[PDB]
């Protein structure tokens, strides 16, 4: 029933802006319902926040342990939700799990292959490692002007350390978001509204912006990574 | 354009995955929703659907818009015996392009089937003057390459529009695109036989003698993860301009 | 407050001869000569519901000048009697044709389950003292065949019509109903006249309960055709 | 296998509801008779016979729909003139008949006949063998609220005298019906007006008088055709 393919897709539309992390979930929710079964055991989430992906996680499945993982409890049965809080790289994790997923955090890691050696051993056989994260390109406009910004995993570095790590892989995408705002200050609003982020510094940043201008606006690239994978065999 | 709070964008996306190839209309037809749930409201009252057929979109446009009434049109009369009758469904029977078309609309919707039309600028035309001001125009459809696998073994298939020249056929017939995008899919069979049973078991579809040498020519577009069927959607979101 | 209309009421009653055959055809040009006396004789659009093999569609043509004909029926199997503009199906589950001069029905509304609400349908598709005229049936239509079998159809009435009428807000120019008796010279001809126009100890027991129906020029049979001329205000 | 053309009795009745031009009533009993004269008569007749033409409404359309040879008009007085279109002027009671006719026709004018017995004794002698005979006439309820109102009036035939002296003079009835029309105007004036425009101190009390017939929608005046198709032995 199942075939193997590549895609391609590419297209021109229109975003509310501050939208813009919300619909990450949904697209990786959207590729947890076409390869996990509707009903699960026990799943781990990493680096929940908001809750975002949590409610979306469990109004499309059917969950009977829930185990949620963030640095603070910001997220506001009750017994099948319980809360490890801390640094995911620090703690020891729950054990037997059905499926570990993860939205928007992994790229604050700081040794990935060691915390994969964690996913390996506390899954189950075939158990599910889901997770979105965000390539070299993501926000690499506030890079060159700021000089600050995470360095990236690409689909390579992700390809070798799941498989190194004795995983395997049944999806594995990329994409390049451009969002093209009016000015470059409407992109620093856009960055506190969201919640990612001398005055001489502010409006030479808004000068060397223009290095960033289309004829549709001062570019913002997003650049987000999913993937979905399976353990041994 | 000049409305607030809404940002132009332009995106790419490549990747590889396991499908179902049995489930490819409906990912489209999925797709499609994904999309009419981001630019369009929650409620609408007057809603028309060219080529429902089988209704994988019919189904996923009733769970998710709340419509007071629906028209569905296709060619065959036993279409309708795919759904149930309901007060506030009409129907429409015929080839669209020779239908007078509902008035007073607030979406024209319609999945994988406007690639079978003759004359698309004539029936923009017809949605124009059916549509409210800022009435919905969003549809699926197919691309250049839809198929290439087929149309070079078989010399047969249908003349695809691109983007541009659907981009200039919706501007000049008074629709503003609000988006456009195109998809490149390449389903890796095991063997031309899969490829020829994947086409009959959803609906697309001589023998021994000229089906062997059409194993033979496939082996053209033979990849290390098996053998290649390409498709190629089409997804558009215009409002009446 | 028209000064050249009068209000009428009229009664006739009569004795004649007929050929049994053509009383399908003789409803409908009774209903055309009552088209002619009140509608103009140009119409840009005509819907014409349950045309069937076209007695009334070719009525229709000939006398009145008309551009867009629509015509409706259930079975497509009915365009082999032609050849317009085609609406196959069933006319309670199809999306009329918008801004008509006038609707046409002969013979065909007795088949409806609500009618009520299809004449609100009736009201919006035409424009503004647009007309909606058409034959159906009364209540004693065929009440040999349902007091001996058990089988027919409900019929509105007069009062039914009336009401549901202006209920629906409809004007009413004409509004009429006639009853003929047919005499055969036996029972068995009523039953080939019957599937002449398409409509063992059964049969015998059949041919004894109608002696019941006997009278002094034969065997009797009761149509009961309704004639309405309404207008939309 | 072979056709179906059986003629069969037939008793009707009909009754309504109906709007109408008032100036035209004449001009609709010409149409009926014309139906009448379609259902019975065949396209093709030789000579044909009319008494009382007068204005000719009735005259256009027989040759409107039926193929005539020699066709022969009578009246009081005279109102294409092709070489087989004949005149036969003056009181027809005194005038000797066109003999070998296949149709005499009548239209509202035999109700001012003084011998109708003998006009039957000349209609049967020039008539073929299955000549037709037919005629519209009024019955004795017509004009009867002038004939209360006024004590003027003409003397009419019931539908038995009419029955009873067609079979008398040796003529065959395969049609014969009577209707009772009530058309209702505003006030006595107009029905005077009506009157004055179709062709036929105390004033104010013969509106005072009209008040006996005031119903609901108005002040009324009957009218009371009779319709007759007859074929001779
Ligand atoms: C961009 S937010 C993601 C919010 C959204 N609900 C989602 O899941 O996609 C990433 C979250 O990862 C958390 N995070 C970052 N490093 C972490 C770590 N080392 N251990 C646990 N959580 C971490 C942060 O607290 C932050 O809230
Ligand atoms: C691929 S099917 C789409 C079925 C389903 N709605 C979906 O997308 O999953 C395309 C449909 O378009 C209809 N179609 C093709 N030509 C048409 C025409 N000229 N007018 C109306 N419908 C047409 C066909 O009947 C066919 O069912
Ligand atoms: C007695 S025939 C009339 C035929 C004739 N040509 C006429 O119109 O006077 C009635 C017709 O109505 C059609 N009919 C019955 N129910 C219908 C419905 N619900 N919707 C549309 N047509 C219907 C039937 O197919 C049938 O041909
Ligand atoms: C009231 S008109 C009806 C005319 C109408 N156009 C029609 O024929 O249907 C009857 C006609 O009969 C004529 N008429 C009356 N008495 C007649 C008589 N004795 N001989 C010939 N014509 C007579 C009158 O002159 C009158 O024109």
């Amino acid at each position: 029933n199942l075939v193997a393919q590549r895609f391609a897709k590419a297209g021109q539309s229109y975003s509310k802006h501050a939208i813009v992390q919300k619909q990450i979930c949904q697209n990786l929710t959207n590729l947890l319902k076409q390869f996990c079964p509707s009903a699960m055991s026990r799943v781990f989430e990493i680096g929940c926040g908001s809750g975002n992906l949590t409610r979306l996680l469990v109004e499309s499945f059917q969950i009977e342990n829930l185990v949620l993982n963030d640095l603070y409890a910001e997220v506001q049965h009750e017994e099948h939700v319980k809360w490890l809080i801390g640094d995911v790289e620090t703690l020891e994790f729950p054990q037997q799990l059905d499926m570990i997923v993860s939205g928007s955090a992994l790229q604050w890691m700081q040794d990935l292959p060691r915390l994969l050696q964690h996913c390996y051993a506390a899954l189950n056989e075939q158990g599910w490692l889901c997770f979105s994260t965000f390539g070299p390109k993501n926000l690499i406009e506030i890079k060159e002007l700021t000089g600050q910004g995470l360095n990236y995993w690409n689909l390579e570095n992700w390809n070798s350390a799941l498989t190194q790590a004795g995983f395997e892989i049944l999806h594995l995408a990329q994409s390049e978001t451009q969002l093209y705002f009016d000015s470059p200050k409407a992109v620093l609003q856009h960055l506190k509204a969201t919640g990612v982020t001398t005055k001489q510094s502010l409006q030479q940043f808004y000068q060397d912006y223009d290095r960033f201008k289309h004829t549709e606006g001062y570019s913002l690239t997003y650049h987000p990574i999913y993937c979905i994978a399976r353990r041994m065999k």
